[PDB]
């Protein structure tokens, strides 16, 4: 079943290199421009979106009116929200790289995060466009055996749960 | 899974251009003619149909004895029921055109409509013929990435939830 995973436009923490999870940052001017460009590429399928501002605004600027689901949120980094990726304790860097064994204080475990994301995905009953976050897109791509890193404001279409259909980066 | 969806025959509000949702209108003479032409053109599979008259009657004239399900009904337009499409406020016109963010007072939102329709399709265990409405066919075709408008009394076959197989219209 066709699903479009869209990573929201950039926020200030993207250029700053800070972990961005449940901190509700707005899009930058460029992030808004990225969202607008998506209007000319994304298919008009039922839309869903993380309830965080940056995702909602990306959906809006891309020409969609999404049903909001917190299950589509990026992982909650807890005390690590806003932390510079460069200064993270090696244990955290390692976990984020290998995509396993990550449980920030006051946040969600990478395991609970994935459980939340896939429960949502398996619940879908028709093709859809999903406005979400880098970590969510990464989880889905890795589940299909692919590298999950995609730029802000870009998207990847997948034939869930079989394979990746195409990547779209502007 | 192979599913055949049939848009019921025309009613007076088709030529009139009025939003027809849960208003239970009958088929016109031409509407019955369209339904009769479907007999012998649709596959022999279990049949399901919206419980609204126009749909049930289409199924009947097409040679089927479907189990009735309100879940196959057209979207509930609420206060907009019977409204001339031509005179709808821009917000509603655009919402229906772009098939998104439609919240009619006293009716069903497009999101609620889609959830209802898709939940029903998910429950189907095997191939079947579904006698339904223009909006339902439109939601399905659009979800499959194609233009969703089809003529009254016409049908489409899809491999749900993957692709459209064929569109069938008769004269």
């Amino acid at each position: 079943m066709e699903l479009w995973l869209v990573r929201h436009g950039e926020t200030l923490w993207n250029r700053e290199g800070r972990l961005l999870g449940w901190t509700d940052l707005p899009l930058t001017a460029e992030g808004e421009a990225q969202a607008r460009r998506l209007k000319g590429a994304l298919p008009s399928l039922p839309a869903f979106s993380s309830d965080l501002l940056r995702a909602r605004r990306t959906a809006e600027l891309a020409g969609f009116s999404p049903r909001l689901y917190p299950e589509l949120r990026e992982i909650h980094f807890g005390a690590l929200e806003g932390a510079l990726h460069e200064t993270l304790d090696p244990r955290y860097k390692e976990a984020l790289l290998r995509f396993q064994g990550f449980h920030p204080p006051g946040g969600e475990s990478l395991s609970a995060f994935q459980e939340r994301v896939f429960r949502f995905l398996e619940g879908l009953k028709a093709p859809a466009v999903l406005f979400t976050h880098g970590g969510v897109v990464r989880a889905v791509l890795r589940a299909l055996g692919e590298d999950g890193l995609v730029p802000p404001g870009s998207a990847v279409a997948v034939d869930w749960p079989r394979r990746v259909l195409v990547r779209l980066a502007l």
